[PDB]
């Protein structure tokens, strides 16, 4: 029961591919350690084909049984529709990998007669053929990070007129059922602030609260046919129209389950009969199982008053403790019951009695205090990743602009405003680049947005306090010096030297570049503003932003 | 303000010089008609002196302003570093013009004594003295075409000595800068096919496209001591060394803007007032000054969306169409504000609604069918100076083999295929030449190649599809034959007889040589091998590739 098979063929590269840090102009004001942050290539690609290579056994119990059939209840209130060709078309991301059949991604967003014609013949094919494995290409990710190397993620994903279809019979699904399978449980509803605002609330509804998070190594791979299927009986609860179950079954059949590898020069690498991590319900799919398996195994851990907060393969859970012992035992417990349903932990789980110390989606819950010196919750996260992307984002243009989806995710965090807001805006001001509508995701998604807007967006996802945060706690303050002195970031003088130099400019050009300058940087001065809300930030449409999870999945907004 | 000025000394001959088509026992094979190909030689300097020589009118407004200082915005974020003696040392061609100085190309690649401490004189003269003109010789350069005769081009070059300090100041600049500065409109960062798929990405991203190519008559001597100020001017803005910032304003002042020319005899032949096309700052410098004009060209012609793609003084501008009358008047006021800034028309611009239609880099885009019957465009030009300097190689040896530069360059080609391939493997193959490195040309740069490695080369820059192309359009079928017709070369029942004579003989010994056979000439026989890709062509190095333009410039990869 291999996760893969493989011929011995290359996972090939598309473009040349650069690891070291490329250094510019401007590197040096943000970073000095260049050495530290590499991106993965190809080139490790063969090490990866190692890690992700194994045998998977399943052992199901009543516990997961009773779990699933509660599950398949909740799924049987959701009605789905089918998106036309023309909704779908408009989901796809502009710079989205082209098809085989000789058309590309803005072809596919144009509604062109090609794109479109080609897209019915498939899905035609789906409802005809329920049995043929669907063509994947495999290729490596390339990623950045900061040392200590790791050798690059996997994406495998079918053909873009695939990916068109994979929409109209699933977006509405992956889009609604998680919510409503899951209630409270699915992570991808909250914006960070409500996700806070759940993690805190959950803590203090426990008499006595434990937490932990636990990391399934290699969730994808642990991914069986059985689990692919029981998703789909998932899927088929919906009160579908006839197409849609049709087009569901065979995508299940001949995708879904697995399918024949290729690599960008059209060699066959192999055989997967696993997770695919580049298709629509890569995300949803994730989501249930490992809700799925880890609600089983809170049952057969005897673990009291639970509540899970699952993101894909992310998991964390808090219960009641009953003491650092019986707590430790009680994890022991939940990891034999996941490693029976194939989900056994890289790290092992460990209880914590700090929500701080809680790690889920790379993320903590820290506390801060706004203007009037209330104690405020917001989420933050180890700004290593962050701020090596950042780097090699200095020196050349990337397809997602990893620093612009972290300040309007970690807005309100120290890191974000001193350096992210800072070293960029400072950087678009010289380019005169403000208004320039760059990508970057949301949950998986890609969403184009104007730096412009970051005031307003900010304020309607964090609220003002965003803007007046400071008296951040010493584990922060603690973690962001340290990953300064690790990656030779200059320190807070230098940050607020030139934030108030990108501030002056930014105020003198009026508009919305002057709201930049005032709401961004009101940290930097003296004589700090009295920041009131935006009337613009009413009419943005944030309608399908914290929704649900597209990771793989090929969504634009 | 003249772009140069004669004393009435000759520009003479370095050796001796063959005008008519030399004739071995191989030319019949390929052209009866030789009275049709020449070469230019010093006789006809005197007509190109009298073209290249005329009075240059500059008068700049706001849209050259406006473009000049974006330009400079993006040039401030290059970082750029000085090489050393020996890394300019060894991008030196070994058969480079040898020093008046007693050292040669060999002693320079080989770090000799005298050839590094010539090398250090000229260094420490260049940060000494900012003002003395130095030294160039002219040359009528020998080139090979068709008739309907051009007069010979010319060629300014400093010594030896020079040309390695140019490479220490200003490599990196060159080979950095002209990405950052024009982004995705630099062309020398595309190999053939992804000029090809940006040119029909960006054809294809435009409602209504119209395009044309735009011709400055003899752009080097258009190019005013005020764009070469303007070019230093942008170089400036780079990050370097406070040496690189002397030797490069040095190298401006003493050799860029002009200075005396001496022929092969050592006398004074005049004084250059215009661009020297044999500095390694020639391919640069013309991008940068051709973007420039013409992006402020556009801006007062009121182009809509425009693309443009710049190749030294080559341009493709791709916009939106506002209507076939709006085009064409809107084109004539690109000229005159172009003929404003000192780039006067050669041929006037004309509007085309097909891409196929526009000639640029002496090219087009055409479409043919891989072996699965799919539409694939490629990178093709009229073959009729190609085949006369293929002629003139099959009778002599040349310094630099175009054929294979062209196989290179047009492997995908219906004329490059069937003909240079068959007609050059033939003849490696009687002289056991196969394993042997030849010099050829690549954007102006030189490369050592063994013929023995096309296949790899060709399947990494163009892939497999190269090797499988047919159906090829009726515009380039006709075109092909016509020049067949032209130049006396033999049909097609001819080339494909001689190309399964030219595959067998590959075949029988084995390696890399029956690779050659399997892969360039699978188009020949009955029954066609599914082709696959090759082990090698993983390994295969192309880092300096496509990554900047050289000509003139002295390069050797
Ligand atoms: C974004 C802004 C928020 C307020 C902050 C600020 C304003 C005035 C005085 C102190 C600070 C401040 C600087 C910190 C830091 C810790 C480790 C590394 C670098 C800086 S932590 C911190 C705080 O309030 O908790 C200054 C930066
Ligand atoms: C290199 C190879 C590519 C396939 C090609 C070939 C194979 C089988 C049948 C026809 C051809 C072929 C020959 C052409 C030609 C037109 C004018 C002058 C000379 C030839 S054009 C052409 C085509 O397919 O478009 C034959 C040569």
């Amino acid at each position: 029961h291999m996760s893969y098979t493989w011929t011995g063929a290359l996972i090939t590269p598309c473009a040349a591919e650069e690891s070291k840090l490329p250094i510019n102009a401007l590197s040096n004001s943000l970073l000095r350690h260049h050495n530290m942050v590499y991106a993965t290539t190809s080139r490790s690609a063969g090490l990866r084909q190692k890690k992700v290579t194994f045998d998977r056994l399943q052992v199901l119990d009543d516990h997961y049984r009773d779990v699933l059939k509660e599950m398949k209840a909740k799924a049987s209130t959701v009605k789905a529709k089918l998106l036309s060709v023309e909704e779908a078309c408009k989901l796809t991301p502009p710079h989205s990998a082209k098809s085989k059949f000789g058309y590309g991604a803005k072809d596919v967003r144009n509604l062109s007669s090609k794109a479109v014609n080609h897209i019915h013949s498939v899905w035609k094919d789906l409802l005809e053929d329920t049995v043929t494995p669907i063509d994947t290409t495999i290729m490596a990710k390339n990623e950045v990070f900061c040392v200590q190397r790791k050798p690059a993620r996997l994406i495998v994903f079918p053909d873009l007129g695939v990916r068109v279809c994979e929409k109209m019979a699933l977006y509405d699904v992956v889009s609604t059922l998680p919510q409503v399978v899951m209630g409270s449980s699915y992570g991808f509803q909250y914006s960070p602030g409500q996700r806070v605002e759940f993690l805190v609330n959950t803590w203090k509804s426990k008499k006595n609260p434990m937490g932990f998070s636990y990391d399934t190594r290699c969730f994808d791979s642990t991914v069986t046919e059985n689990d692919i299927r029981v998703e789909e009986s998932i899927y088929q609860c919906c009160d579908l129209a006839p197409e849609a179950r049709q087009a569901i079954k065979s995508l299940t059949e001949r995708l879904y389950i697995g399918g024949p590898l290729t690599n960008s020069k059209g060699q066959n690498c192999g055989y997967r009969r696993c997770r695919a991590s580049g298709v629509l319900t890569t995300s949803c799919g994730n989501t249930l199982t490992c809700y799925l398996k880890a609600s089983a195994a809170c049952r057969a851990a005897k673990l009291q008053d639970c509540t899970m907060l699952v993101n894909g393969d992310d998991l964390v859970v808090i219960c009641e403790s009953a003491g650092t012992q019986e707590d430790a035992a009680s994890l022991r417990v939940f990891t034999e019951a996941m490693t029976r349903y194939s989900a056994p932990p890289g790290d092992p789980p460990q209880p914590e009695y700090d929500l701080e110390l809680i790690t889920s989606c790379s993320s903590n819950v820290s506390v801060a205090h706004d203007a009037s010196g209330k104690r405020v919750y917001y989420l933050t996260r180890d700004p290593t990743t962050p701020l090596a992307r950042a780097a090699w984002e200095t020196a050349r243009h990337t397809p997602v602009n990893s620093w612009l989806g972290n300040i309007i995710m970690y807005a309100p965090t120290l890191w974000a405003r001193m350096i992210l807001m800072t070293h960029f805006f400072s950087i678009l001001l010289a380019q005169e680049q403000l208004e320039k509508a760059l990508d970057c995701q949301i949950y998986g998604a890609c969403y184009s947005i104007e730096p412009l807007d970051l005031p307003q967006i900010i304020e309607r996802l964090h609220g003002l306090s965003a803007f007046s945060l400071h008296s951040y706690s010493p584990g922060e303050i603690n973690r962001v010096a340290s990953c300064l002195r690790k990656l030779g970031v200059p320190p807070l003088r230098v940050w607020r030297h030139r934030a108030r130099s990108v501030r002056a400019r930014l105020l003198s050009q009026g508009g919305r570049a002057a709201t930049c300058g005032k709401y961004l940087f009101n940290w930097a001065v003296k004589t700090k503003l009295k920041l009131t809300p935006i009337p613009a930030a009413s009419r943005l449409d944030l309608s399908g932003w914290f929704v649900a999870g597209y990771s793989g999945g090929d969504i634009y907004h």
